[PDB]
């Protein structure tokens, strides 16, 4: 019967991390049905990236990790693995921040911000205690949880009655009406959170698991096509869900004042989450807790709880996704297979200490600013995963027949230059807030190292495709290949 009735949705329900909810709600509060075009373009852009990743994993037979280990010296291998691990621990930081904010939400502030931290450590204990074939059952249960929250949440979206013309125009037309610095920050966070560096690696690794006959190129072609349909189904589902979430939050939060929210929640059933808001009539600083509060205010008392459990399930799925990706990237780059327990413990700890410090000495708004900064960090770390994949899918020696057509190379050059332009704009927008002489120091040195690794990657990819009539004799193994 249907050979696609079930496959495809699984990858999406793992593409929908809590970050695509938090950055979503920040963008929806900062602007209405405006940044949706950024969402659509990012979804298409990640569709292209996942197509490239599946291509590489299918035809080559290796993953990004194995090819990177094979085709790099020790220093760039190590620094690239460090950046990938930084991306994974940043995703885990976003997950723990979301879970902690949700847990602070549940008890009406009785549990402290590090109470959520302790429950995440309990979750890691649960993972290590299970570590069995029944883990897939728990993953299915949590996937059903996020699925049901998404379904009831789409019901709430259609209840919200979004103005059709406004969000249709915002989606199909890329205008930026009255945009400024915070909306720039939210757009960059969206483009860096909808798609993430470690998804490409993990997708390639999972693609490698599929056995390929290799006798004829036909089986490779059909496998690549089927995986492309899988990826496009997942991306379309993710984009639809994020469109629903962005539209509803922008409808409920665009030109919303503290007095307005207090007045609506004073008229509703809910009370403690009615009195949370202050009385200032100014613009509202918006985080996950207030988003859940207004959700429960408008769409019913159970909305708070369902949003909370959905966020928790998304965080758990993202945690499993991250530990899988981390195990694969270490096994590839550094050629060591650690148990899943080692990965989850390492990533969870390396995420938990900074979040513990910030939560214990700062407030909720600082947490939201911090995890927005993690989304932007994922944006800045995108190139370190988007150049190697193009380098290895355009390389004539691992794959001869299924190389890259000139249209694909030029559009990938466009992706790289565009992402570089957005990152450069963000850096020039954010750096001026360092008003101390000689303070540039370590941060500037790290930025210089970032640019040096970027230049190294640019040189490598230029060797991969071009280098004709202009190349250096040293490090000539790239063009010939191994
Ligand atoms: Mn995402």
């Amino acid at each position: 019967l249907w050979a696609f009735t079930g496959p495809g949705f699984l990858m999406s329900i793992a593409f929908l991390d809590p970050g695509n909810i938090e950055s979503d709600l920040q963008a929806g509060a900062v602007a209405g049905f405006k940044l949706l075009w950024v969402l659509l373009w990012a979804t298409v852009l990640g569709l292209l990236c996942q197509r490239l990743a599946a291509r590489l994993g299918v035809v080559t037979g290796k993953d990004l990790g194995e090819v990177c280990h094979l085709y790099y010296p020790k220093v760039p291998r190590t620094v690239l693995w460090l950046t990938i691990e930084l991306a994974i621990v940043g995703s885990d930081m976003q997950e723990v921040i979301g879970t902690a904010i949700a847990f602070n939400l549940l008890s009406a502030g009785r549990i402290p911000l590090w109470g959520g931290v302790l429950i995440t450590i309990v979750d890691t204990f649960f993972f290590l205690f299970l570590d069995n074939y029944g883990l897939r059952k728990l993953e299915a249960f949590f996937g059903l949880l996020i699925t049901i929250m998404a379904l009831t949440f789409g019901y709430e979206y259609v209840v919200a009655r979004p103005e059709q013309g406004a969000l249709l125009r915002g989606l199909f037309l890329p205008s930026c009406p009255g945009c400024g610095h915070p909306e720039l920050l939210q757009a960059v966070g969206i483009v860096g959170a909808i798609i993430m560096p470690h998804n490409i690696y993990l997708h390639s690794a999972l693609v490698k698991s599929r056995e390929i006959d290799r006798a004829r190129r036909a089986d490779i072609r059909e496998a690549n096509m089927y995986f492309l349909i899988e990826a496009t189904i997942a991306l379309s589902v993710s984009f639809i869900i994020n469109l629903f979430v962005m539209a509803v939050f922008g409808q409920a939060f665009y030109q919303k004042t503290n007095q307005a929210a207090f007045n609506i929640c004073a008229n509703s059933s809910l009370h403690d989450y009615a009195k949370i808001f202050p009385m200032n009539n100014a613009t509202v600083a918006v985080d996950i807790y207030q988003g859940g509060v207004i959700l429960g205010c408008l769409f019913g008392p159970a909305a708070l709880y369902i949003w909370a459990i959905g966020l928790l399930a998304a965080g758990q799925s993202s945690t499993m996704t991250g530990t899988y990706a981390g195990q694969f990237v270490m096994e590839g780059f550094l050629r060591l297979r650690w148990s899943r327990f080692a990965r989850v413990l390492l990533t969870r700890s390396c995420a938990i200490l900074p979040t513990v410090l910030v939560a214990v000495f700062r407030d909720l708004r600082d947490l939201s600013g911090l995890n927005d900064l993690l989304n932007v960090l994922q944006s800045l770390l995108l190139p370190f995963a988007v150049l190697p994949i193009l380098t290895f899918t355009s390389m004539p020696t691992l794959m001869q027949e299924f190389a890259n057509g000139l249209l694909n190379k030029v559009v990938t050059s466009s992706i790289m230059v565009l992402v570089c332009a957005i990152n450069l704009y963000f850096v020039v927008s954010y750096l001026p807030s360092l008003p101390h002489p000689a303070y540039f120091g370590l941060a500037a040195l790290l930025a210089a190292a970032y640019l040096g690794l970027s230049t190294y990657l640019v040189w490598t990819c230029c060797l991969a495709h071009g280098a004709t009539f202009l190349a250096h004799s040293s490090h000539h193994h790239f063009l010939y290949g191994l």
